[PDB]
């Protein structure tokens, strides 16, 4: 397991935008409580779960936890990071596991609901 992503800077100002604060309470509140979220609240444990090649695969590794701890910290910049990090997270799921594994299925029904809400980003301000 790599160490996590890490999730404050301490050289960044505290900075609240719309689209931040729309990121946070709107899109990570509505996916993080998701039925389907579990798999995807914490980084991939390849140690606990046995999959030695994951993180061979996977040189970017991403997970909603660290997005929410990013959020909290005020850790974004912009919002476009913050829909990065999410695309990073289903792309890594989607490039790993088979088409139509549950995981895969998961990732799918999340992601159509994180889609649906960015379509509805508020304006940049
Ligand atoms: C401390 C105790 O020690 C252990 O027992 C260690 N092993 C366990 O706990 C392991 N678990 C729980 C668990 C936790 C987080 C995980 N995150 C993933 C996962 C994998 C991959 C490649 C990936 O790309 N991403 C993004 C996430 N997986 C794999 C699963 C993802 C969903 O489909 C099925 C594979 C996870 C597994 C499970 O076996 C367990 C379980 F999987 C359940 F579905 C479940 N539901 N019910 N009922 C349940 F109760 C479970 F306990």
């Amino acid at each position: 397991n790599p160490p996590p992503p890490e999730t404050s800077n301490p050289n960044k100002p505290k900075r609240q935008t719309n689209q931040l604060q729309y990121l946070l309470r709107v899109v990570l509140k509505t996916l993080w409580k998701h039925q389907f979220a579990w798999p995807f609240q914490q980084p991939v444990d390849a140690v606990k779960l046995n999959l030695p090649d994951y993180y061979k695969i996977i040189k970017t590794p991403m997970d909603m936890g660290t997005i929410k701890k990013r959020l909290e910290n005020n850790y974004y910049w912009n919002a476009q990071e913050c829909i990065q990090d999410f695309n990073t997270m289903f792309t890594n799921c989607y490039i790993y596991n088979k088409p139509g594994d549950d995981i895969v299925l998961m990732a799918e029904a999340l992601e159509k609901l994180f889609l649906q809400k960015i379509n509805e980003l508020p304006t940049e301000e």
